[PDB]
């Protein structure tokens, strides 16, 4: 599923992402935009052989099992395919655990390089929340 901007904001809000560990909703939407272009089925292969999955491009190195990242962990205890679902529940719950792990949203390289410090509020402007 390819979400609309305001549609994703609402689903992120419903799932408790707005101000989760102090990150306003617009941070999350900006992250999703640049990670996946709001496409729940986005995947991208990393050079180390791990893979990023779904709306927030959650990495198999630590967070999900895809059965093909030697030595990796599955800290969200999910198959990485759960992160490609039209329902973002699994992605959001796993994101909550990632953003809690000490570096906040800097765990997402695209958030740091493209959202961090920007007017992230623009990403929820006009949305009925």
């Amino acid at each position: 599923k390819v979400f609309g901007r305001c549609e994703l904001a609402a689903a992120m809000k419903r799932h408790g992402l707005d101000n989760y560990r102090g990150y306003s909703l617009g941070n999350w939407v900006c992250a999703a935009k640049f990670e996946s272009n709001f496409n729940t089925q986005a995947t991208n292969r990393n050079t180390d052989g791990s893979t990023d999955y779904g709306i927030l491009q959650i990495n198999s190195r630590w967070w999900c099992n895809d059965g093909r990242t030697p030595g990796s962990r599955n800290l969200c205890n999910i198959p990485c395919s759960a992160l490609l679902s039209s329902d973002i529940t699994a992605s959001v719950n796993c994101a909550k655990k990632i953003v809690s792990d000490g570096n906040g949203m800097n765990a997402w390289v695209a958030w740091r390089n493209r959202c961090k410090g920007t007017d992230v509020q623009a990403w929820i402007r006009g949305c009925r929340l």
